């Protein structure tokens, strides 16, 4: 009882990114060409061990059409058991935050053709997960990743989240805490994301907020944190499924008063569905980041085909 | 409706390459051992979307037995739609020239066990392709690759070709044009290849000519171009299928008069067929390159097994 | 007639490695976290060609859950024919020594959770193999790897082995000879391993001895060789299968008298079997290496899940 599964997706995209410097336009960087949107092929399977305890595993990989990908299991792969008790898995895993919201429904490579900039913190990691069974629309999940798997200048992280559905309604919560962290160091960093909306058929709408907190190792040890929000909504007419999403990131908070710049973006799109599996898509995007006076503004257009087999 | 397909092929080969320097033999480089002939495994699938419009995709990879290969989609992989209208595909593709001739029927790793030296220009690239349906034995194809996918010091290329069959007879044409190009720069480079022959069952024979043209960026801006030809023929007796191919490359043309050397090669071989899928092969090759006075001459022998599943 | 096969295995492990320096403890290096035990996915297939001659191939790869693996065919992959005559294969192969003993039944990544230190010489290589059919419990195998596949500072190696079973009883022999060899050079190096034991159902016990001989390129050209032994035994109660293995490496022999240190290790474990395919495992290990006065001592604990599909 094994399954070959995958998704194949690519198309043509184009961008332009205009720089400002407090007076007038500094430097443009146009580009256009064909990109793969993130195709993957994976294998998964399960075995019935009896009394409703079942064993599960999967190995999944990035299979870019362009041939740029390499390696096995670069995506979500694992081994675990599943049961009335729940489903426990270990392996490399989507982090609990990443499951939380379809923050980005888009298929695109470029960062201006989906609400990508709020999903940078979502990740996959080597960890243990307990995923809860659903009672009345409540489910829950927690996972952990030990220091040694994280590394020398990184510390164990904890992730937890909860999920709620009452028919159309839903709400989801996901959070993360890491003792220590570093970049080419910050401490006691947490992130909490909450999403809610309505998704019955013929009606999708959602909004969620991400708050991130980190304490800088400064010689001022300055608290910092950054907030962002996003709203997406689409309704499906017949075979055609228009959608649009918006996102803002308020200025970061540095030692005290907001010092960092804020970024606004909006994406408008459609997908036409040939079949449940094959659907063909079209996108266009706008982003302005940083202050109004000395900014950065970019725009892009994306069209693509997707086949899930 | 997915398919696992592949070809597995390897065997023992051996070579020797003797250098001359206008007087007498300079330096020999013998080598012998086992090589993989280029095994691949791929996945492909299609879905019927109705009214004879069908959606297709594939991801294909090099799967060398020796373990030397790495990555996903390093070979011809794509997503496209197929129809009465034609078949349009996008992704990484065999170039239209590469489909043109079975210039090399051989399986070998070494370059002296197939007519490899006329197939150096065949390639695969990230592009769009329109492939024509067949009316009376005519089909046609065109594809394009944009500057950005090509790169910083390379320019979009255009490929076109046409195909003809009347029973045994066939003829094929394939061409390529690229505005700009570079090596660790040439311009306005084109190549045209024409092949024709007869291939019914029990009779294969073919010949084709490749003309290549490039203008050097010189401080003489000197036109250059190079011509080559090849003839292959094999006939099948029962289960055994002898074949032989020959190839010559006339001297290149440099600024004016031919300055470059010309290379002659000939390959003689056989394949015994266990089954439609498994066939076992044997080869021997000769190549002399460069001038007669101060040349390079090499020879080699190849034996192999092939299984297409 | 193709098969997707594989094994998926991972779990949590932990170690500590204490160093001594002729007086008292120098330096400890603790580590704990989750490791993949060596999962693989492969494809294999065969075709009946008639009169009991069958053609076989396989391509196999390391598919670590953590995503650390890359490439195709990194494990045992080949193409060969199989028959009443025997089975001949060529490709990258397990070496004949490696097939000889289940010297290591363990699943672990760490080297202290299986009898790993006697299996360092087992390898895989690009070679030809003849594997013998079984008459009365005798089978035999030989293979060869040519200089060029081995490399510039390595020389062809020869491998041979024989196998015996009379019901519970078994005995196996495997050996290797290589003319020349090098490290970042030794000569005329051989290794011989003999294993015997009893394995009917509900009773496994085994012991084997590995002798290795190499002549150093020294300006004393000093003969050297090293011996090691291992014993493993497990019996299966119902669904639970305790096992324990021990290993010692006598001091190496250098020019004359034993100069090198000897390493002792012992591993104790169990596996609980959910199903023929899925089984869950638990391990604990001890190793002391080097002399008693100024040693190295390490210990570790391993728990894991395994699914063979």
């Amino acid at each position: 009882d094994v399954t070959l599964y995958g998704t194949i997706k690519a198309g043509v995209e184009t961008s332009r990114s205009v720089f400002h410097q407090n007076g007038q336009v500094t430097e443009v960087t146009t580009a256009t060409g064909i990109v793969d949107l993130g195709s993957k092929i994976g294998f998964k399977g399960q075995e019935d061990l009896g009394n409703g305890l079942k064993a599960i595993w999967q190995v999944e990989q990035k299979a870019s059409i362009a041939g740029t990908d390499s390696g096995w299991g670069n995506r979500q792969s694992f081994i675990g058991l599943k049961g009335g008790f729940g489903k426990l898995r270990v392996g490399r895993l989507n982090s609990v935050l990443k499951d939380t919201g379809d923050i980005n429904p888009w298929d695109s490579k470029s960062d201006y053709l989906g609400v990508n900039k709020i999903a940078e913190p979502e990740a996959r990691l080597i960890s243990v997960r307990y995923d809860s069974p659903e009672f009345a629309g409540l489910s829950g999940s927690v996972q952990y990743a030990l220091n040694d798997n994280a590394g020398r200048h990184n510390s164990e992280s904890y992730h937890a989240g909860f999920n709620y559905k009452n028919g159309g309604f839903f709400v989801q919560y996901g959070g993360a805490y890491k003792r220590h962290h570093q970049v080419q160091n910050i401490e006691k960093y947490q992130i909490h994301r909450l999403v809610s909306g309505y998704d019955n058929d013929a009606l999708y709408a959602s909004v969620a907020v991400q708050q991130q907190d980190a304490k800088l190792t400064d010689a001022s040890n300055s608290h910092n944190s950054q907030t962002e929000v996003a709203a997406t909504l689409a309704y499906r007419f017949g075979n055609v499924t228009p959608r649009v999403s918006y996102a803002h990131g308020f200025k970061g908070l540095v030692d005290d008063a907001d010092i960092g710049n804020e970024y606004d973006q909006v994406v408008v799109g459609a997908e036409y569905d040939f079949s449940k599996r094959t659907s063909a898509l079209v996108s266009a995007g706008w982003l302005q980041e940083g202050k109004g006076e000395n900014k950065f503004v970019a725009t892009a257009g994306g069209v693509g085909l997707r086949h899930k087999f």
